[PDB]
RNA sequence: AUGGCUGUCGUCAGCUCGUGUUGUGAAAUGUUGGGUUAAGUCCCGCAACGAGCGCAACCCUUAUCCUUUGUUGCCAGCGGU
């Protein structure tokens, strides 16, 4: 049922053919979401992810379109798991090994 | 055939690499774009993240002042010559 608030759907222009099992569609030329359709895939998700904190991971959220900046922090923080704020630095994990230097030197200033 | 040394483009601001990513591949990106600088100088943005040789600084000299020392250098204030 519809657990949501207040989107349903968005996203008018640029619609991407291979979502129309998802698609609901009808007012203002404006798409909108089967929101029977995800209730069951984002409680499989949310069931998911706790599996995983179980056997102790990280998440790593990641959302960085202004808006949802203090959202994700703020959410990141609580659950004390990890978060990317701001504009994704491109090979953050394909080559962690270069990234890990900048982390090193960022700890450095800070005890410093 | 060479070492060493030197001129020259040119004291011009450029030249590259590691990892990542794109392309079948030669390669590309970074190093492009908006401003700015004498400068690849700096900031912002950005599939790039970092690094090196260059630029700048560290060097010598010149322009002001202070402390120390005062002869073979100096003579403001004092004595007569
Ligand atoms: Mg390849
Ligand atoms: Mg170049
Ligand atoms: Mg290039
Ligand atoms: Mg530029
Ligand atoms: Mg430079
Ligand atoms: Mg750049
Ligand atoms: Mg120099
Ligand atoms: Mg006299």
């Amino acid at each position: 049922m519809l657990k949501a608030g207040v989107h349903f759907g968005h996203q008018t222009r640029y619609w991407n053919p291979k979502m129309k099992p998802f698609i609901f569609g009808a007012r203002n030329k404006v798409h909108i979401i089967n929101l029977e359709k995800t209730v069951p895939m984002f409680n499989e998700a949310l069931a998911e992810l706790n599996k995983i904190a179980s056997r102790k991971g990280k998440i790593l959220f990641v959302g960085t379109k202004r808006a949802a900046s203090e959202a994700v922090k703020d959410a990141a923080l609580s659950c004390d798991q990890f978060f990317v704020n701001h504009r994704w630095l491109g090979g953050m994990l394909t080559n962690w090994k270069t990234v890990r230097q900048s982390i090193k030197r960022l700890k450095d200033l800070e005890t410093q």
